[PDB]
């Protein structure tokens, strides 16, 4: 579905779940490299079963248009 | 010397980097020692940190597994 919207700061955000801790850590190694594609990045929290990716812009404080753009980026992965 | 926080009971400790694509590296050897391990941390990866908690879920606390873990995570430095 869509990015869940969170405040304080606003951002987006998406939880991916794996049946275990490596394909988790393997599918947030998938998120990095493509933040580092775009030279903006995520906040992400590797965990057993689940990967939650967060897009916002630091400098400023809450969501851009960029943050949208790395949300559907990232569901692109898939 | 690791932090203790609670809710649940957890071993805390915040690694920093001058960028992001260092903070996954070295979240990646954290993850290489959990998996050898068989023990899991929740790690959180972001421009210049990483945050690496210890706990154990089938006791929703803190148990000797995790002080070790904690120790080997500071031997990667």
């Amino acid at each position: 579905m869509d990015w869940e919207e969170r405040e304080n700061p606003k951002r987006l955000v998406k939880t991916f779940a794996f049946p275990n801790f490596r394909e988790a850590l393997d599918f947030a190694n998938r998120v990095g490299a493509l933040a580092e594609r775009e030279n903006h990045h995520p906040r992400l929290t590797v965990e057993w079963g689940r990967v939650t990716v967060e897009w916002w812009t630091h400098s400023a404080g809450g969501v851009t248009e960029k943050d949208r753009e790395m949300a559907r980026l990232t569901d692109a992965l898939l």
